[PDB]
């Protein structure tokens, strides 16, 4: 499935995942997209922070879904 | 230096460790205290997991600080 994560500066990627992909998958997939550290990444879903041991579903995050990315400021 | 780590059970215990340890040297540490392999530990510090590379100074985890174990399912 496809879905979406809006970058540092507003503009929006595309990313392919599964459903059963954790949120630190989805962090990798990030960081060869963006060059952001997994341990530097926020990742906002409906105005909530993600967990990383939880998957994509967990979070009924479906097709055509959109992540925030926010930059950590204090640090890994 | 004295580090703690919260176990699966919630008890906590105690590690030997320098500044300059890795994450992955950390688990290996825990691996033999408590029996879970490295590639199956999650290390949480502050409320944000540990990446395997970095060292604990690189995360300005000093001595008393409490590290959380958590399984991977």
């Amino acid at each position: 499935m496809q879905i979406f994560v809006k970058t540092l500066t507003g503009k929006t990627i595309t990313l392919e995942v599964e459903p059963s992909d954790t949120i630190e998958n989805v962090k990798a997939k990030i960081q060869d997209k963006e060059g952001i550290p997994p341990d530097q990444q926020r990742l906002i879903f409906a105005g909530k922070q993600l967990e990383d041991g939880r998957t994509l579903s967990d979070y009924n995050i479906q097709k055509e879904s959109t992540l925030h990315l926010v930059l950590r400021l204090r640090g890994g």
